[PDB]
């Protein structure tokens, strides 16, 4: 019966290896889609256009992509081109933003002529609410190429994969930098790390970090500080900007837990 309990678990941690593989590929083609939407706005912002073709094709993309919140464009030589579009419920909130430029960060983004990320952070909305998410910056080019004249910054909202991770459960979190929890069913674990949440099983977490920064795949068992009962557990990375190559593309990381009572429950 011992024998019993060890292909039950067996068997449970394989399929749970398989639903947590969909349930990333899922997400996964979600962060794709949208960046294959942002590749086809970056080559049409620097094209010859009204300024109010520009905008309308700047709503209609974020219209077109659930999980992104916010938009904006920079150009260096068109101060008429400063702009940052916000989700405001039902419409798009234009707004000025002249110093979209002027930080280190969309700096980097146009010296190096590569994607950059900027880490989770909480957006003020035009409503006052405040959305997690982080910064996608790509530089706009010329038409030949060689210079960048530009920068298009895509706001993703983290609280929008809500629908892939707890809408209707409550087994899965969406974990980031460093172990940092960036969406799991209790809101109040949001944008603090694993190392602390799960302070009472440091050698639970300290695998979970190891296998976040190694880019890799694992099961485990942990004793649940919320349920007071052991957890099963899987978890899997995949690569946050995908392909792309760039410094700020890290592992993100998807976790599936099942109670251990309630698989043998059954039997
Ligand atoms: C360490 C231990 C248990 C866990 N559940 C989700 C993340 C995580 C990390």
């Amino acid at each position: 019966n011992s024998r019993v309990k060890e292909i039950l678990k067996e068997n449970t941690l394989r399929s749970m290896q398989d639903s947590l593989h969909f349930k990333v590929k899922e997400v996964q083609g979600v962060l794709e889609n949208t960046y294959t939407s942002m590749g086809i706005v970056k080559e049409m912002l620097p094209k010859d256009t009204k300024r109010e073709i520009k905008i309308h094709l700047l709503k209609n993309f974020i219209l077109a992509n659930s999980h992104v919140a916010g938009v904006s464009m920079f150009f260096k030589n068109r101060e008429d081109l400063r702009l940052t579009l916000l989700r405001d419920n039902d419409t798009i909130k234009l707004m000025e933003n002249p110093s979209l430029g002027n930080n280190p960060l969309a700096q980097k983004a146009m010296k190096n002529k590569e994607i950059s990320k900027s880490l989770p952070y909480y957006r003020k909305m035009p409503n006052g609410a405040e959305v997690y998410g982080v910064d996608i910056l790509l530089p706009l080019l010329n038409e030949n190429a060689q210079e960048v004249v530009g920068a298009l910054m895509v706001f993703i909202s983290i609280d929008s994969f809500s629908n892939e991770i707890t809408k209707n459960r409550s087994d899965l979190f969406l974990i980031g930098v460093k172990g940092k929890v960036l969406l799991s069913a209790n809101k109040s674990l949001q944008d603090k790390p694993i190392a602390e949440i799960y302070k009472s099983v440091p050698k639970a977490t300290n695998e979970v970090l190891t296998i976040l920064e190694n880019g890799s795949k694992a099961t485990l068992e942990y004793l649940d500080p919320f349920s007071h009962k052991e957890n099963f557990l899987a978890v899997e990375t995949f690569k946050m900007l995908g392909k792309a190559e760039s410094k700020d593309n890290l592992n993100w990381m998807i976790a599936l837990i099942i109670e251990k009572d309630k698989v043998y429950e059954q039997v």
